[PDB]
């Protein structure tokens, strides 16, 4: 009755929260390792933190189909978290392998592919999106059920530095408003997305679903955003508006994912019913408001 | 209530450091240098000490005056480096220039650089200190289990071997094997202990002297198997450089320590992890 989690990408920044977060849940949680990871002192300790806790380490290699092919047959579920700082340009296609392995073994009954971000495919008018949108076209031509959790904007990346680009912290003076800070995005705690990840892998009404991670008190534009974080410290930022028109399309350095969020509004330019959206279908998750979650910087 | 400033507070040994600080009962600092303000897992590190009570001082190693202020705020301040040696000078003389610090710990957790490129390093810092006026401790004579334990002395490894297990020599070489979380602890134990200001200690638990071939029969006992051995003499190891050192001439056992200087007599309620259970985590 207890479900076998396998976590691929069990070591990144948004990996190791779903690992955590399937043990929490009572999940049988099983995490790759791959070879490469011996000779790693941080990976190691990392992975073998997860044994303390009850984890299985198994041993695979992408390039090694039948290796991967035995690794997916000691679960029920797969979920990969594959995308950002430990990982690369195109590692989001490597879960092509992990489809077909995943169809040899024919034993899986749900795969959660990379997703945690913007829903690809509404993104047809904007690549990321298009490496997620190959790894769902194999996912569904080989008949694996999935579901998609999507729809979140991270935390540690937009919130945390106020929505400002070059620094993961609040801004001492200046702070940069996208257009009038007035399009809402869906600040999300990414402990909360993992534990709504541990949550619905399993949930029989999400199985060949998208799900939308949009807890209601969290849809928020930046400038409330930097209001609650001016409240917090008592003291008011100075604040440049910054047009659509200021366009960095051109040959300086970078992303223009932001445009997306803060500019276009796709975060929340699509009402969710309650049976798509993750606050509503695990309301037992008393995730963190952005007021709580800024706290830890003052 | 000493304050403790602790410089490398995200290596992997720095780390360990400012949870032991903070479990003692200090109050631990830990700087954030600005270059730390893009790298996601610095950061998460950093402000999961301040969840636990740590208070982070921004400055640079670049910038002069933010450490002379860095180090003004803290009683006592404890490096660790993994990020190179010789930074620590620069530290030496903002910790002259302020005055305030009661005492200094060097990187140095190691082995011992008297009797020793990374000692030349260690050595030049000390000479700084002590020329400088600073009252320190220089923690010492460990061989980290995660590099040399978990392996069984295993190089290109940090997991022990499936089958086959490499013996250097006779394997009859005594070694100290000790967990860097009990070189963490017997570190903000002994930063502000009256006992060791301007002394050396050793951290030499007694169970944890031996030998690479007792190391692998702990081992051999957990798991209930018998490793294929293949004895490897002096002049067959070829390519650390600190391996030879270590398991072909014994450096880390030359010198037999007194109970004044060696943690584990000094502070005996630390207790420190055996390596036959140091390595159940891998069965």
């Amino acid at each position: 009755e207890k479900t076998r989690v396998l976590v691929v990408g069990g070591t990144g920044t948004m990996g190791r929260r779903i690992v955590r977060a399937c043990l929490a849940e009572g999940h049988e949680t099983y995490v790759l390792q791959q070879p490469e990871t011996r000779v790693d002192i941080e990976k190691v300790q990392l992975l073998y933190s997860y044994k303390r806790l009850g984890a299985r380490l198994i041993e695979a290699s992408f390039s090694d189909h039948q290796s991967l092919v035995s690794a997916v047959k000691q679960v029920d579920i797969v979920v990969a978290a594959m995308s950002g700082v430990h990982f690369r340009s195109h590692s989001i296609l490597v879960q092509l392998k992990l489809v077909e392995a995943i169809k040899e073994a024919g034993n899986i009954k749900r795969f959660l592919p990379s997703e945690f971000g913007m829903d690809p495919s509404r993104m047809g008018h904007a690549e990321t999106f298009d490496q997620k949108l190959e790894v769902r076209n194999a996912i569904e031509a080989a008949g694996i059920p999935h579901t998609y959790v999507v729809g979140a904007c991270f935390a540690a990346y937009f919130a945390g530095n106020l929505s400002q680009m070059g620094t993961l912290i609040p801004p001492k003076k200046k702070v940069n408003i996208y257009g009038d800070g007035n399009v809402k995005v869906v600040y999300v705690d990414e402990d909360d997305i993992a534990e709504y990840t541990a949550k619905t892998l399993d949930d029989p009404r999400t199985i060949n679903k998208t799900v939308y991670v949009r807890p209601t008190e969290n849809v928020l534009t930046q400038m409330e955003l930097v209001q609650i974080w001016e409240k917090l410290t008592g003291k008011e930022l100075e604040k440049t508006n910054i047009s659509a028109n200021d366009f960095l399309a051109d040959i300086e350095d970078k992303l223009g994912h932001f445009y997306h969020i803060f500019y276009e509004g796709c975060l929340t330019d699509h009402e969710v019913g309650d049976d798509e959206e993750a606050s509503k279908l695990y309301p037992d998750v008393k995730y963190t408001r952005m007021d709580e979650y800024l706290k830890i910087f003052l």
